[PDB]
């Protein structure tokens, strides 16, 4: 039935995670730049009449790689596609967000489906096939789920979430992680203009002035469960998908344009099968590339669809991310599920950019549609969930489009730990400056996911805390190294004989057992520093907290280029 | 029967409005400049003996367009003529002097008959037709009357009133707007002297020292209507239309040389057509280019026409205002109708320039014509309204010749408004400007105009006075921003919440209703400078004020060319 997202990560043009992402949103940021030398000089490509465009949606650091954390040679990571070393990073990330690790992972059956759709960085050293890319995550987690590369061009990534979802629905996994990574390395491959990119760099989606994208670099990556495996294993949920579908084009004039038949049929279809009434869908993520015949049809195409329902006008808002990151290709529709999620969550509504005049080719008054320019709250009448479509179209004709409906729900001891002690500093730092921006964060369900979401690796920290000012003090205590005589901190294999005692005799394990049993923290702190295994259930008794979101581990940012 | 002219604009050279026109015409001033290296180097083409005329009567700032406001991208400005512009503006500013709106022009009837010759910025870039130049304002406005160009040369502007006059009488058309635009943009097109252009750079009219016109830019529209139609619409209404025709030359001494008998017959059989006698008439705006051979054939014909009627002599003054601002063209015949219309208005005559000693081809003496070279008040005998008549003749044969007649006829809210605040600026200095200029101004009848007569745009002013000094004061402190108590002014997109009260509940309706009726005007100004929707009509009574001539839009003044 419904599909249970239960993790998300991503990193986008101006957002190194989907917290800067959101944050970007809700301030209306436009991450576009001018392409510097240090990726290629335009000057050398650029005429106005070769290249047209000199701007991109890029990522900062595409070079940087954690190759020992994934037990690959330093020297293999510069042989490696930074695209497969960025999705490698970001998809273990929203395993973490999920709140799920190596040990709980271990011969799941989990289905991995990567959007990809470029191959620049094999051919510069002239490992690399898109099967590998795929694969680089069941390997290194051993998921035993198919690992399948999604090439439809930019549908690819929504595409995959589709194939996940009947995967799921006919119980052929258990898990799902679907995902897409876009680079633009040369001047060759970004280039291609075939007419299709912006002169102004600016994807102007819905306005008259939409003359082509500008092209974007994105990875992002979601966890699907069954929704029923997700409320039993109290996962936190982000939002279900209730509707998805693909089809093709078919014969178009020309075989990149796009069909207004071919995207009706494919909501419609969705809408029917699924028993979705478009009155009750207030936002649409819009494919909305900002092309001068390709946005026209779409608004025309998804009116038609909702009028065909409804007399009811202006009702449902309109947007496209790419307004702000540019056109992240393979990565589009993860990119475009992920604004969504955090629009519900926030229960929000953002800003789509460049919209001066509408499409002179498109009558809005009289539509469902209405395009969204204000940062606003999302409204919903009576008790009704939130529901929102994500369309993403590919140049090859390989459509897809999903539904999504918000999710309605029915001192502590904080540990960290990384495989370097650098990275723990980093760790405690994400943690310090989480805290900080949230306010409200429960205190309980955070430690809860730092003891049973996070794998316990070599070097370790930990502390108690009753109240977020106190947690903050302690992060800066340690980072600081100021003496805190409630911090505790070792490196694991340093420690082996401190801890033995407690491994093997009986009544120090009774003693251990009644210690987590009758409460005390400091003591499990200090013995699970030095590395002594905790059974963090016995923490809780008639009241158990939940998993949450938090920030997840953070890579050593080493750089790795061509060899 | 009569066409009213009821709204005018115009810009010609030393002249940005027909304000200034007038200024400079009874200050007998010539607009004529060397031609600046900032347009063409001279000195690259110029030869005595290439060109060999140095001097133009030039517009400013050609290439400023305020694309925006006709919701036209700014990168598609670079790829417009600049005369489909600067006419798009007039064109625009001609309907706003008439005190009609974008509101009030939907699905008018309203024909457009653009008088331009030339295609300079159209090859330089080698859009931009002639029959697109048309179909601008109708595309902008929503209007419902055919867009034709019309290129007969010089006399292109006067061939297309008299299309208008035509339409209007057969009830084809209820209004027409009606034009001509031309501009020198190259050392070419400007160039072909074949002979025609003054070594000395004046239009010599009906002067022994013709020796060639000076070309000349200009931009002129007008408002057309039935009288029958303008009377019962209370507009205001400039002068009478109670003549036209057109006809060629057919075969000369070459295809650019005039016909005598053509211009007769052409002015002989409209004045019979239409029951116009020679005597009536006081005043004629020649074609008068000061060229050698074609100002005496002018003379001799239109002399000879009154003279078969009349023995009176030198009763009619004659001129031509390409004395002032040059040969402007596609735009002549609309800069002479401009002329005498407000010499009609102001009841004064003005001088023609550039006149020693008359023409040897010609006697005056025994004629019914006069060179008129004086200041002086326009006389008429007993009550008879002044009548003049337009010539103007094309190089290419098509003549026309229209005859125009005087029309005898027969505490305030103030509100301005602008697209940007910059503009509302530049507006309430232009009123303050024409209020400081025009002592006599009818406080009403000024307020209705702006009330009803323009369209309430996004940027809001208001304020009351009841006299020109508390007018021009309010004005003053607006611009200065020191605080003034009568002084109301929002962005309406600001405001929204505060007016929904007034929109949705009936007795606040009821009691805006009441507000409007009692006069309380205040209140009625705070709510409309929010974006209330006020009915103008209910602030009047027994009397209701008439619409007038005020400044119109204040474009922005943004630079655009080639790209």
């Amino acid at each position: 039935d419904a599909i249970a997202i239960v993790g998300m990560s991503g990193r986008y043009p101006g957002a190194r995670n989907v917290r800067e992402y959101w944050d970007n949103l809700v301030h209306a940021r436009n991450a576009i730049r001018d392409i510097p030398t240090s990726r290629w000089d335009v000057d050398k490509y650029y005429d106005p009449v070769k290249v047209y465009c000199k701007s991109m949606g890029m990522l900062d650091d595409i070079e940087h790689f954690d190759p020992l954390f994934f037990n690959i040679p330093p020297s293999e990571a510069e042989l490696m596609d930074p695209q497969h070393r960025i999705f490698l990073q970001e998809g273990y990330k929203a395993f973490e967000d999920a709140g799920y690790n190596a040990r709980t992972l271990n011969e799941k059956k989990c289905g991995v489906y990567l959007g990809i759709m470029s191959n620049e960085y094999g051919v510069m050293l002239n490992g690399n096939s898109f099967a590998i890319a795929a694969a680089r995550i069941p390997y290194f987690l051993n998921l035993k789920g198919p690992a399948i590369p999604i090439d439809t061009a930019c549908s690819s990534s929504l595409v995959g979430t589709h194939l996940a979802r009947q995967a799921l629905i006919n119980k052929e996994i258990d898990m799902a992680l679907v995902g897409g990574v876009s680079l633009y390395l040369t001047p060759e491959s970004y280039m291609s203009m075939a007419g299709m990119l912006s002169p102004d760099g600016q994807c102007k989606a819905f306005d008259n002035g939409a003359n082509g994208f500008v092209p974007g670099e994105g990875a992002g990556a979601l966890v699907l469960k069954r929704l029923k495996d997700a409320e039993a294993d109290r996962d936190h949920i982000y939002g279900i998908i209730i509707g998805s579908g693909i089809n093709q084009d078919g014969k178009t004039n020309g075989i990149t344009a796009p069909s207004a038949k071919s995207q009706m049929d494919l909501e419609r279809d969705i809408y029917e099968t699924y028993g979705i009434h478009p009155e009750s869908i207030s936002y649409v993520e819009m494919h909305g590339t900002g092309t001068k015949q390709g946005d026209p049809i779409e608004l025309e195409a998804l009116s038609t669809v909702f009028q065909e329902k409804t007399d009811k006008k202006q009702f449902c808002a309109i947007g496209s991310v790419k307004s702000n990151i540019g056109h992240t290709s393979a990565a589009a529709g993860v990119a475009g599920v992920q604004k969504v999620l955090l629009c519900m969550n926030h229960k929000t509504l953002v800003p789509t950019l460049n919209f001066t005049t509408p499409n002179e080719h498109f009558e809005f008054e009289h539509s469902p549609l209405y395009v969204n320019t204000e940062l606003k709250p999302w409204e919903t009448a009576d008790g009704k969930p939130r529901r929102a479509c994500v369309s993403s179209f590919g140049y090859s004709g390989t459509n897809a489009h999903i539904v999504i409906e918000e999710y309605q729900p029915e001192s502590a001891l904080f540990v960290l730990s990384a495989k370097k002690e650098k990275q723990l500093k980093a760790y405690a730092e994400a943690m310090k400056d989480f805290v900080t921006s949230n306010e409200d964060i429960d205190l309980e369900d955070m430690a809860y996911t730092l003891q049973t979401g996070r794998e316990a690796m070599d070097y370790r920290m930990a502390f108690l805390a009753d109240s977020r000012e106190m947690l903050i003090k302690a992060l800066d205590d340690y980072l600081a190294e100021m003496p805190n005589g409630s911090i505790f901190a070792a490196h694991v294999k340093t420690k082996k004989s401190e801890i033995k005692l407690f491994e093997t005799d009986h009544d120090a394990k009774a003693l251990l057992q009644t210690w987590i049993e009758k409460k005390r923290l400091e003591k499990v702190a200090e013995l699970w520093v030095k590395g002594l295994q905790i059974d963090w259930n016995k923490l809780y008794g008639e009241y158990t907290p939940r998993r949450i979101s938090l920030p997840a581990y953070p890579f050593a940012e080493e750089y790795y280029w061509l060899p």
